[PDB]
């Protein structure tokens, strides 16, 4: 028992990060097979932010002046592309480490975890999710950028995230690993604010199954509603509407506890319209929306990677 | 800025963790060079926990009882002894993947990483402390045993916890690598409670100087405090003794910001006696007490490791 905000293990991304310099800009990159993958924004200077053409800038670097170090050892560079807003530094060496993986570009509302990195070497590990608003609430200073995002299935490193950008609001955008930003970002210093952070239902919802599992059970009470019901009082809150593939998700935990999806959503409801009156749930004093469903089940089963 | 509950990369530990099965229990060891440590419950059956004679039940093993596997290749066990409640197996091999280490025996309010594992396999990371009752607040299912928490500074992992018990109030109890109990527990099946869960208050501090760090700033009052005057109100909620040693300690914090440590005690004060009145910091909506300031500055400055 116990229910943690829990990472995946770090050691096959760590076995990635290498450093980039380009002039005087120092990040990292991501080091698969024999390309590096890095923000773009690595060939600018902080003048060169406010209004960049990349395109341009790119003209005046060749493949010596992208220095990428792994550990205490460099490597060569035989090449290299811009695809979107990343570089792919094509290198003479594949990483030995290279794990299985896969590109995915995932939908707000997914969790992943991250390793942050500075100089090429990992900080440490962290769980985010991407916000419906197209950020991430990260913890990310000058130099970590090119940190990515990433989910385990097995053996199967699945990398979502790359990061690029704090906004002056603090919280952070950046790109899939084809170079495309989540939302309407862009990697250029400028007014780009976030929208509304709608809280993630679905997870709220698993997070709440996740403590009644744990012997928290408090909220539950005498009451049901309805999607449309139950939805009003989204709106009211700023929560993400309720969907039929929402409850559907939600099918397995609702199985396991013996609780009706909607008798759950009436507990959500009266949690919104009453507070928690000073208590605690899983040693949250709010409701917690970075829990997928999937994230509950493994968490509260214990499934493994190699 | 932003500023996330974060664990150490876990890639040095996942090299050295393994799977350990007694008769017809598995759970998880730490292979350090020659020497594979477990709890020394693996020997018991679920009947042998009530009321267990280790040193008995020890006779009846010899060291081919003793099943270890690293991955998908089994270990030969070479000798076996008990130290405290900890088994130490001997094995032929030396671990390739030791990294630098040693074993540290921790203080309540120290933090630390945990790699939770299931048959010796990595299930994710996540961040504790070890509680004031000398419990920590983990996340561990049946098959989690052996499952081991650890700092890192640089290239030197510091184990200082080997996971052993669940009370039956959900909290966690467990050994340094020396297999000495934290605390008053014991590894049998039987009525011990935890006490009081007083909160690091040295820990709360710091955190409240990573807020004002990151710009959550609305919880700075006009006000100041004194050690003695601050410890009346600490005691009356449950909150650790505030020290001049804790003081001193958040000198660096106190330096960066420029807020005296009894002006932020004096927020703290206000915070307790007032509640956040629905406000949030850093993202919570209570005092949060698992990060050192040790924690505060390696995040806030953003130091790595090899
Ligand atoms: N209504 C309160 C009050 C206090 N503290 C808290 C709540 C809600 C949860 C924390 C302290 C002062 C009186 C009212
Ligand atoms: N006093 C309240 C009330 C509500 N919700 C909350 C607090 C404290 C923070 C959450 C909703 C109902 C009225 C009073
Ligand atoms: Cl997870
Ligand atoms: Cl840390």
């Amino acid at each position: 028992s116990g229910f943690r905000k829990m990472a995946f293990p770090s050691g096959k991304v760590e076995g990635c990060m290498v450093q980039v310099t380009c002039g005087t800009t120092t990040l990292n990159g991501l080091w698969l097979d024999d390309v590096v993958y890095c923000p773009r924004h690595v060939i600018c200077t902080s003048e060169d932010m406010l209004n960049p053409n990349y395109e341009d800038l790119l003209i005046r670097k060749s493949n010596h002046n992208f220095l990428v170090q792994a550990g205490n050892v460099q490597l060569r560079v035989i090449g290299h592309s811009m695809q979107n807003c990343v570089l792919k530094l094509k290198v003479d060496t594949a990483n030995p480490k290279t794990p299985k993986y896969k590109f995915v570009r995932i939908q707000p509302g997914q969790t992943f975890s991250v390793l942050a990195c500075y100089n090429g070497s990992p900080s440490g590990v962290y769980q985010c999710a991407m916000r419906p608003n197209f950020t991430i609430k990260g913890s990310f200073l000058n130099g970590s950028c090119g940190s990515v995002g990433f989910n385990i299935d097995y053996d199967c490193v699945s990398f979502c995230y790359m990061h690029h950008m704090e906004l002056p609001t603090g919280v952070h955008a950046g790109t899939d690993l084809e170079g495309n930003f989540y939302g309407p970002f862009v990697d250029r210093q400028t007014a780009q604010a976030a929208g509304t952070d709608t809280t993630i239902t679905v997870n709220v919802l698993a997070w709440l199954y996740a403590a009644v599992i744990n012997g928290d059970r408090w909220f539950l009470n005498r009451f049901t509603t309805t999607l449309n019901d139950f939805n009003l009082v989204a709106m009211k809150y700023n929560y993400e509407p309720l969907t039929q593939d929402h409850v559907d998700i939600l099918g397995p935990l609702s199985a396991q506890t013996g609780i009706a999806v909607l008798d759950m959503c009436a507990s959500l409801k009266e949690l919104l319209q009453n507070g928690m009156n000073g208590r605690t749930i899983l040693g949250s004093a709010l409701l917690e929306d970075e829990f997928t469903p999937f994230d509950v089940v493994r968490q509260c089963s214990g499934v493994t990677f190699q």
